[PDB]
């Protein structure tokens, strides 16, 4: 039923370049890649201090084509499966169109995969902002980022 | 305080191209604008046929440039003011990208515009999924389709 996502990029106002995507089960499962397709010279400061430095050693298996992302992803949220898939993130419209467009234009996107993300800042305001724990130490690697997400939908719908 | 958005685009799997974005205020405002600096040469079957068709004539002053449209949001949503401002839309990732690309980098978004826009199709479902009107006839027309955001959000929310 529930994922919840967040990813890392390179937007210029025009594209956003994909790094990495971090996507965590409410079951438990937990999936995390680097894309091997951005180019870190693109990277602005911001990105360069934060972002690049918490990538896993270039030799890890974590890097991965766009295309592997895709079909991993496709597995990974069980797109063929009995399941309803709800996608979750936090302030998550370019996380949404950077996760889509690993499939290409909106319509490419499997039939099953939904057409929007729910926003869990929504629900936590909506819930009247409840205490959440402070921000992990390694916030920018889109893992903790992802894991941090289902740990607030958690608390949020306790 | 509330806005209610949509936008009409070609959008590629690279990019979004703004064709057109309607807004709402709960007070009664409204504001639409239509890109003259997106290619219609791009667009698939279904914005040539569902889109397209509905954009005002050539000469109408609805027709403006990215510059000017930023310009006009600046003060449309009241930026320098005092309210707090709320964008919602209705499944609106890409709509959300596509209005905070009239500023460019997520870096260049005003402080005062929020970074996220609040789901309604979200707030539907949360609120028992009531049953709400028909869309309009005229949906793909941008300042429509907000129109109907803000109705559907009154609707919803209406014994909160
Ligand atoms: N303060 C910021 N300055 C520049 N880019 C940012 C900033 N916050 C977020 N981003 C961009 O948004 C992506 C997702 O952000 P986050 O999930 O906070 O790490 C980052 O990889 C950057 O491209
Ligand atoms: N059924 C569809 N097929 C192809 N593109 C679509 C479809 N629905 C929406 N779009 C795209 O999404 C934009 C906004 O959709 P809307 O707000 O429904 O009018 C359109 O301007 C198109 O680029
Ligand atoms: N200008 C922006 N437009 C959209 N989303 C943004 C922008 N700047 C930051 N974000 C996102 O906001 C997330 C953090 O939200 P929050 O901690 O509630 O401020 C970051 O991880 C980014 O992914
Ligand atoms: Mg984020
Ligand atoms: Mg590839
Ligand atoms: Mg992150
Ligand atoms: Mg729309």
């Amino acid at each position: 039923v529930r994922y919840f996502y967040d990813t890392e990029f390179i937007e210029d106002g025009h594209t956003i370049e994909l790094i990495s995507i971090g996507v965590v089960a409410e079951d438990g499962r937990e999936y995390y890649a680097v894309s091997t397709e951005f180019d870190p010279e693109r990277a602005g400061s911001w990105v360069r201090t934060h972002v690049l430095p918490k990538l896993p050693p270039p030799a890890s298996q974590l890097w991965r084509s766009r295309q592997q992302i895709r079909l991993d992803l496709e597995e990974f949220l069980r797109i063929d499966g009995t399941d309803s898939i709800e996608l979750w993130a936090w302030v998550g419209a370019y996380d949404h169109v950077a996760l889509c467009q690993l499939w290409g234009p909106m319509t490419a996107l499997p039939p099953t995969v939904p057409r929007f993300t729910r926003e869990l800042r929504q629900l936590w305001e909506d819930r009247g902002c409840p205490r959440m724990p402070p921000r992990p130490r390694d916030v920018h690697d889109a893992l903790v980022d992802a894991r941090d997400q289902l740990r607030r939908f958690r608390l949020i719908t306790s």
